DNA sequence: TTTT
DNA sequence: TTTT
């Protein structure tokens, strides 16, 4: 099409939890909580949310941990921008029972727009999506829930860009189509109007500014269901990166099961398994493997990451590695439910970048709703060399150990390692 | 199509190499000399042999084993039988070298019909299937090439079916095919002559009377360009059967390699992997591997054989197991070249039997030619059941070793073992 | 946070 | 015996 000539930034944010201090130093990366009270204070026109859930104060856990005081104030900054004028749309999945939305509640009043989406009914999944619009040119996506402990206890890792309108609006394309297709008796229509089309796929990336640099960029969603003819699903742009891919693939992901799981009876899904062996096999690729272990860690994984890691060998010259990234928990964060996690799900090659919202299991790619983002930049140095970076101080971490680890040396409860 | 109202009948020959004594008795199968001898004495019209090569005599080995006597004697047969008047006819690959034919020749002087297929030109692969038609009444099918260690020093398992027409001239047509398509300058027709065309394939099996009781039988070949339209695919057989299998997939192959091998750059191919993971995930099908182990195995199959093994959960209800069947080999036997190896092809499920000629990769799948018996037998008992206990003979024999054991306390030598 |  |  034609080139966005915006002055396209991007920044790398993580949120780091408590007890989590990585000894190197020069991260240097905004926290979530940071870049998310920026582009709120920086909100004058519009604001796009969509969201799994919504748990910020205290009361929605019913815990005192004072930890949550920064998801506590992000609150207050979403209840003052509602009345200044700015449209706030937020989509959020319903709860399957009848859970308070505490939180939804007050942004009603505020004046906010909240549209629950009742994704079991259409296409049997959630809306486990996590991505901001902020006045159609800044956006963030990444692992980040509207959770107080996504910002304080869970690990994280997202990317916002800025002075991208483009790209921007084209994330907005994808909120739209969950806001029409979750208002009230909807079904997904047979053909999508020329709204939500889009013509910024993996065939045709669009051509941005990144960072003075130039750089090809796409969004890739899920479900096959709700993507227009243009939208690239996001099964098929994972693979190509991982296809593409010819001298290392680094990937973070919390949960990796080659599986449509939780759709009893048990059914396999080889899609990404048999890419990564085609990749390790057939070329020379160094494939590492980064996943991350806590209680509500499913064991049948373990099984699968083991099947993964025997594929090395000098004769096959393949180099698969695999790790488990548990984040430690003393006994007063261990009291916090579904805190102490590492949600980053991210992959770098040497000449790509992906950045998603969801975990690699079937459900995430035929049924659950997810969005990531794919970038390539030609040159050394750039967004893939910090999200890179930012990987490999991961891998190199204390927190990262072998399938083999005893259970008990772990900081945390971890389901994927036999005890002694 | 019509029943063959013939009094079917089915024998389970295998050659026990010296050395190698099951304790179990009731073994009561025929060696492959044995039924071979009795084909060939009772062979007055025809005779169609297809063997991947010919070494028979101690000559063409430059050995001096009097172990050789049987294959010899079989040479004998094979010289006496052409002048009485019987149409012997031989398709062997094309050896790549000028490797010399003595067996050959001497069946040449004898009066028989030697048409050498060179393989390498039209598919680039090779002839390695093992069949005989004898009278178009019996035939054999099995694992044994026409050498006279195949006889004494390899282990083997084949199907030798009495008293069946319609099936051997099944067989036929399939010799046929490779009869005309290897005697000079032939190609591959786009379309097969109606002379080759079955209509006895996966889908409409024939109805044989085996040993009194109906069964459903039908044979399948490799590869696709050499298949008519009626011939049902040898992996697309082994697939089905594999598919259909509900409560245990016992499996005894020579070689297990997940790739389309010796085919520079390295090739994936998941075609039966996935096949047996679906099987032993989705289903609680106990899933056992027997490969047999020896000098010439290559060792890049050991890694892919241990990313079967991990997936045995009980969360996964996975039961798969390998094992590694390893003939030992004192100081003597050890001189004879390609000589002490377990060459059993074959598939048993709790509903269906599987006798092939060709080991389960991607050339044998692919490129390389081959041929296989799939029987479907109603009620207890029959071949199913005497396959079975061949199987369970085998497995738990003290030849058969799992893959963590040293190598040293194998008898021969074995590059899929560690040592210490 | 998607897993009890 | 298909693998050097
Ligand atoms: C493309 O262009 C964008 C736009 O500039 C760049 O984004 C900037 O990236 C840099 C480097 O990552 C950011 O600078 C870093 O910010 C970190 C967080 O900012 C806060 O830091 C403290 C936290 O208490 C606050 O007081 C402060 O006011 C900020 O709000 C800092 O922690 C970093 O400092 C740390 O690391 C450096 C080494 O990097 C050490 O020397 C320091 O001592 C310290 O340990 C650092 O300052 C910058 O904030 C980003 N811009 C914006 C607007 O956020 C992209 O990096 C660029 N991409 C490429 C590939 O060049
Ligand atoms: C369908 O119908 C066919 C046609 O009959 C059956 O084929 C017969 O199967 C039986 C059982 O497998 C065969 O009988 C066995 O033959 C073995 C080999 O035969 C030779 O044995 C010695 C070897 O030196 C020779 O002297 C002899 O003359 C034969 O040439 C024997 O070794 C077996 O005996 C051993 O096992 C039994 C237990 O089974 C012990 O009791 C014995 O002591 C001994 O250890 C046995 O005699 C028979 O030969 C087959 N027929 C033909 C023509 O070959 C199929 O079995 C049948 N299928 C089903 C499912 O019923
Ligand atoms: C996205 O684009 C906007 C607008 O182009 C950027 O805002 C600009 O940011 C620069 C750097 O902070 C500002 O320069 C500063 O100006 C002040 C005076 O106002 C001066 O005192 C400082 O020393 C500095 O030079 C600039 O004014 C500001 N422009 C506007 C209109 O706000 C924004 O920085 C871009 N996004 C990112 C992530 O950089
Ligand atoms: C395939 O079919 C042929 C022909 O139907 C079978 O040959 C038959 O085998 C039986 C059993 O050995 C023979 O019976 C025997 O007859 C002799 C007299 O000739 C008798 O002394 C024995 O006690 C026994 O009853 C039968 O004669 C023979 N028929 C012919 C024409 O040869 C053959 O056995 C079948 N194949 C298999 C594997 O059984
Ligand atoms: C969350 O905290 C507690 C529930 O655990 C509640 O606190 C109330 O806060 C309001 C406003 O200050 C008071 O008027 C009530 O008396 C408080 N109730 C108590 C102490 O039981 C309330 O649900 C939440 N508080 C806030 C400030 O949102
Ligand atoms: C070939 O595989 C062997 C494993 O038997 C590698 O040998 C050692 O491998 C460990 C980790 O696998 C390293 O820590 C050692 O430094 C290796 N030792 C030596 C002498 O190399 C060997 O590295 C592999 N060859 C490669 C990867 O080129
Ligand atoms: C195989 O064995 C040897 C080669 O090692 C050869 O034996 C010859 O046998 C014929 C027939 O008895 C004799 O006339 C020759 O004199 C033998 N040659 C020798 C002993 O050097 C021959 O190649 C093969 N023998 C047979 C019987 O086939
Ligand atoms: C569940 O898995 C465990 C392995 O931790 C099995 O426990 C033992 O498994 C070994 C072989 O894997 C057997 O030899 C033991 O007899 C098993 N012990 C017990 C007490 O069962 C266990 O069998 C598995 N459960 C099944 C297969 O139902």
């Amino acid at each position: 099409p034609a080139p966005c000539y915006d002055p396209c930034e991007a920044v790398l944010v993580e949120s780091i939890p408590e007890g989590l201090d990585f000894p190197n130093a020069s991260t240097g990366n905004p926290s979530t909580s940071q870049a998310w009270l920026g582009l709120l204070a920086g909100a004058h026109s519009s604001l796009d949310i969509a969201s799994f859930y919504w748990t910020l104060t205290n009361n929605d856990t019913h815990t005192q941990e004072p930890s949550a005081q920064q998801g506590e104030e992000v609150l207050r900054q979403l209840q003052t921008l509602a009345p200044k004028g700015v449209n706030v749309r937020i989509a959020v999945s319903k709860p399957s029972g009848p859970q308070p939305q505490a939180d939804l509640q007050a942004l009603l009043q505020s004046g906010a727009q909240v549209r629950m989406v009742d994704m079991q009914k259409l296409t049997h999944g959630v809306l486990a999506t996590k991505f901001w619009v902020v006045d159609q040119t800044h956006f963030y996506l990444g692992s980040a829930n509207m959770d107080w402990r996504s910002l304080t206890q869970v690990k994280e890792l997202g990317v916002v860009m800025y002075n991208c309108s483009c790209l921007a609006r084209d994330l907005t394309k994808i909120f739209e189509a969950y806001w029409f297709l979750g208002q009230a008796g909807s079904s997904i229509p047979s053909t999508w109007p020329r709204f939500y089309d889009t013509r910024y796929n993996q065939e045709t990336p669009m051509e941005i500014c990144l960072n003075g640099t130039p750089a090809l960029a796409y969004l890739a969603s899920a479900p096959p269901p709700l993507c227009p003819s243009g939208r690239t699903p996001d099964l098929k742009a994972l693979l190509n990166v991982v296809d593409n891919a010819r001298s290392f693939i680094y990937v973070a992901v919390m949960n990796y099961l080659p599986t449509l799981e939780f759709s009893h009876p048990h059914r396999f899904w080889p899609a990404i398994d048999d890419g990564l062996r085609r990749a390790t096999y057939e070329r020379g690729v160094k494939v590492r493997l980064l996943i991350s272990c806590w209680g509500h860690s499913e064991p049948s994984m373990r099984a699968f990451l083991l099947s993964l890691a025997a594929l090395r060998d000098n004769h096959t010259h393949s180099d698969i590695q695999v790790k488990l990234f548990v984040v430690p928990a003393d006994e007063a964060q261990a009291r916090i439910p579904y805190a102490r996690v590492n949600a980053n799900k991210y992959m770098v090659t040497e000449r790509a970048t992906y950045i998603g919202t969801s975990n690699w299991s079937g459900n995430y790619f035929t049924e659950t709703a997810g969005t990531s983002l794919l970038v390539t930049q030609n040159g050394r140095g750039g967004l893939r060399s910090q999200l890179e970076a930012i990987f490999l101080r991961d891998w190199d971490s204390p927190y990262s150990h072998d399938l083999d680890t005893s259970a008990d040396s772990v900081g945390n409860a971890c389901r994927l390692l036999l005890e002694v």
